[PDB]
């Protein structure tokens, strides 16, 4: 039985990586996937840990190549979900959680049908600043682009299935963790995994 | 932000009620509706409790003048859940769940935008057969496998193997289905608003 296809999106400085990290341990059955990204590493990133950071030339010789499940041009870099990330797991019956953009998770819903998505939303305009200058030393022209794009990325929000606004952190892990067990209760994965006992229920 | 409409139906025998009620417990932004029967009161039976009991005549009576929100005739008897115990309550931002069969289900699909429905499973055949005179008995397993057929109209399936599993599972559905967008939209109309506002 196939993997579920997760995408969680949300503004860089809305909480969602806390989110989802906090969300996965309690729920180890899905993986966590690692995007390649050509923009240059921020202060406190780790290359192999946040993102594989490559060359735009490399991600370009990647994208050439067929290696990307979904990439795009977001903010001016290139951001990208290996096919390696994701295709083999979901055959094997891993389940993936993404965190991409809106124009990713376009890509990958007309790929994959019943990919379940969620989106994040901050607070306030105010709670994206906060986070944005406790992660390092940001200039105030950067941090008026970043806001900008954050701002540019909630506006395609209507494309998911659930909003989570991210008010207290405890609750919002709450609240993913039940769109993940929900998604696991859907009927038509409960055919697939009980298949064995509906039949016998059914059966004069 | 309008209440929700959840819809729980289950044979009998696979453990729904308790699983309703503890749900209920936890989570008292859900209340619950009781049904209107006109099926004859057993002795000790409270009316008002699981049901309003009231005459046929009453039934068809509310029948004609349009006061159910849905109704049906079940297992030989009428049944049917009232406008007055759904409507107020949803436009009152609270969440109503109704205890109703496939037939019920259906009208209410059709009627509510984001009805969410549920149906619960026995952990198995011999579960189902325990917790049922051998004509009687074999009625009421009969009544249960015509039940569990319509299973594919409902939206969520839990099966009741472990039970504070099962309580985890519709209370996960009910919180969940809180987090739809267009639900999200409403509830946070003004922070979209400021959030999609440039400088
Ligand atoms: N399409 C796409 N977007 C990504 C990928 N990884 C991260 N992003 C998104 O790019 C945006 C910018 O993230 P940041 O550049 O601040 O880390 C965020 O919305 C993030 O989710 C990816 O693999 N594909
Ligand atoms: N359509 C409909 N079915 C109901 C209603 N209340 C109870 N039922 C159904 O009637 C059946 C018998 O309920 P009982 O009274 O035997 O516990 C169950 O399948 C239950 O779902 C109602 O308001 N409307």
């Amino acid at each position: 039985a196939r993997g579920t296809l997760y995408i969680v999106a949300a503004p860089s400085g809305a909480g969602k990586s806390s989110i989802v990290n906090a969300t996965l341990a309690r729920d180890p059955q899905i993986a966590l996937s690692i995007s390649f990204t050509s923009r240059a590493m921020r202060p406190g990133e780790v290359n192999g840990q946040h993102y594989h950071f490559v060359s735009a030339e490399k991600f370009e010789q990647m994208i050439a190549a067929g290696d990307f499940f979904e990439h795009a041009w977001v903010h001016g870099d290139w951001k990208g979900t290996a096919r390696q990330s994701v295709e083999p797991q979901l055959a094997a019956g891993q389940d993936v959680l993404l965190e991409i953009d809106w124009q990713g998770a376009q890509q990958v819903r007309q790929l994959v049908p019943g990919t379940v998505t969620v989106f994040i939303l901050p607070p306030s305009k105010q709670a994206l600043q906060d986070r944005m200058r406790k992660r390092g030393q940001d200039s105030e022209a950067v941090i008026a682009q970043r806001l900008g794009a954050a701002r540019d990325e909630m506006l395609h929000f209507n494309e998911f299935d659930y909003v989570i606004v991210n008010e207290v952190f405890d609750t919002a892990v709450d609240e993913l963790c039940a769109i993940f067990t929900a998604s696991r209760l859907r009927r038509e994965a409960q055919k697939v995994r009980h298949a064995g006992l509906i039949q016998a229920l059914l059966t004069p």
